[PDB]
């Protein structure tokens, strides 16, 4: 026989389900953020690749 | 001239690799924020359900 | 009564502070996008300048 | 042909300096997503500090 307390356990169960969301969904940010960070540092290391091979390409050719 | 060129070759595919490093890193950025998009609804649905708790039995 | 009331308070101070690190955090997001974007622009402007260098002065 | 020296010499600091650019850019775009990892951080630790909170609030008052 359905009672007041049925309905209490259901909303303070949402209340804990959306706690756990809310957690998941930070992991999931710092995840893709981290993501992010290494694809960065990816660019700074192809990026002084390049610059040195810029700086080799003017040096051995000096018409360009 | 031979030189040249193959330098050349190389210098312009890693251009082409700085190019997909940059669009990855756009890509995850724009993940996070959609994230972060969603945490505020979510956020917004825990203050919301703590007050209807307060309202109804307090 | 008067400990829930207290309690209350705090977690509402909480809240707000949660959702002030949020805007905070979208903020700071919308940052580095732009600063992203402006390399995207930055290293599209080199490369073109580079080609320019190697069409003007050899074959 | 003076000229050719000139132009030269003007496109070559162009592309050096853009060089310059593009890596001040990396610099402080890995210091602004840096930023970004540390808020999220503060939020994951916030969040949690709010849960324990809703914990002991549900786990004292047992009509909520």
């Amino acid at each position: 026989s359905m009672d007041e307390e049925c309905v209490l356990e259901a909303e303070n169960k949402k209340l804990v389900e959306d706690q756990e969301k809310l957690k998941t969904e930070l992991r999931k940010t710092s995840d893709a953020l981290s993501k992010a960070q290494n694809d960065v540092m990816e660019m700074k290391m192809q990026s002084e690749r390049l610059s040195k091979e810029y700086d080799q390409l003017l040096k051995e050719h000096s018409e360009l």
